[PDB]
């Protein structure tokens, strides 16, 4: 019907599992950035209001795997981890480094998987001046309880729109960890699901690199990498190579043995995006976040596809206009400034 604002399930020897990616908005970061939330009714911003709504959403969708971002450490220990464990999830956390209050969590139903390994990633390198930011990632290797393992990755990349050099290097570090964890004895990669808040928009150079496995970055200004709103003036062009040899990551985004003393990046995965980023009838963009200064897609679920996975269904997203009709995010009903992404996958056996 005209004007309806609804999130629908769109349908596109086996193991079926669902994955939810959700940046839940850290209370400390909300309060530190109160200018982004001026549009919100004051009572809806308190953590005592937001957490029950977030937990209710998680319970409603009952996803097999949760990839969460902006999980605040104190709240995680006091309330989020106990609540998720009560719902049947095993939870693994990786907090941002430094003075930062929040991090990434990957949680999975213990009825659906066993844990093979936990592989945190710290993007902060004290020995590499480029990598001075506190962002992190987390990679789990899971064994379906019934068959290959499944590699689940989660990250929250640097927000700063100018620093595409840092963003691409952080992404390369996550991709290198995935390449090591997902490697199988037969030389192929097990199925991969890579979720997170990439702070980069559809069609940006960083997005295209993920989807295509290649990026020619010759002449690319650092602030054009992510496609986020930027001045697009006075910016340094990416170095060739982007990051120094002491990182120990090659231009194919794999770990390499460092030794004593072209402008293309590659990776070896075949990744698709769950969402197509535009509504087919109208061409209007999908958004995953909507506050006073931004309404864009920055959140993704990427997956191995023709260890391929079949996408069975996804929970449809909304437009910027749809979100302002409900007076933006967070609101009295949606308690993050992001929307949760949700997919159902099939592993054929
Ligand atoms: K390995
Ligand atoms: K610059
Ligand atoms: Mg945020």
């Amino acid at each position: 019907h005209q004007g309806v604002i609804k999130r629908n399930w769109e349908y596109i020897n086996k193991f079926d599992f669902s994955v939810m990616s959700y940046n839940i908005l850290s209370q400390d970061l909300l309060e530190d950035n109160s200018h982004l939330y001026r549009h919100c009714r004051r009572p809806v911003l308190h953590w005592s209001f937001r957490f029950p709504n977030i937990l209710k959403e998680i319970k409603h969708f009952d996803a097999d795997v949760l990839c969460l971002q902006e999980v605040q450490e104190d709240h995680y220990g006091a309330e989020i981890r106990p609540s998720l464990e009560s719902l049947g999830y095993h939870c693994e956390y990786k907090m941002r480094t430094g003075r930062k209050p929040d991090g990434c969590a990957i949680c999975f139903k213990h009825s659906k998987f066993s844990l093979l390994s936990v592989n945190p990633v710290e993007f902060f390198r004290p020995d590499i001046s480029l990598l001075d930011r506190d962002n992190v990632g987390l990679v789990l290797l899971l064994q379906p309880k019934i068959c290959p393992a499944i590699c689940v990755a989660n990250t929250h990349l640097l927000y700063n729109p100018r620093r595409g050099d840092i963003k691409l290097t952080q992404l390369a570090m996550l991709l290198a960890e995935i390449s090591s964890v997902a490697h199988q004895k037969d030389g192929s990669f097990c199925p991969i699901v890579m979720c997170g808040d990439f702070n980069s928009v559809p069609g940006s150079p960083l997005y295209s690199f993920i989807k295509e496995g290649k990026l020619n970055y010759e002449g690319l200004p650092i602030g054009k990498v992510s496609g986020q709103e930027q001045s697009s003036r006075g910016q340094r062009i990416l170095s060739i190579p982007i990051w120094p040899p002491n990182l120990g990551i090659s231009q194919n985004c794999v770990y390499e043995v460092q030794q004593v003393p072209s402008s293309n990046l590659q990776h070896h995965f075949s990744l698709s995006s769950v969402y197509s980023h535009y509504f087919p009838d109208t061409g209007i963009p999908e958004v995953t976040t909507c506050h006073s200064r931004s309404a864009i897609t920055v959140d993704y679920i990427f997956y191995s596809a023709e260890g391929g996975l079949k996408l069975l269904a996804r929970l449809s997203l909304l437009t910027e206009q749809d979100l302002w009709t409900v007076n933006g995010l967070p609101n009295e009903n949606n308690s993050s400034d992001h929307l949760p992404l949700l997919a159902k996958f099939r592993l054929e056996l």
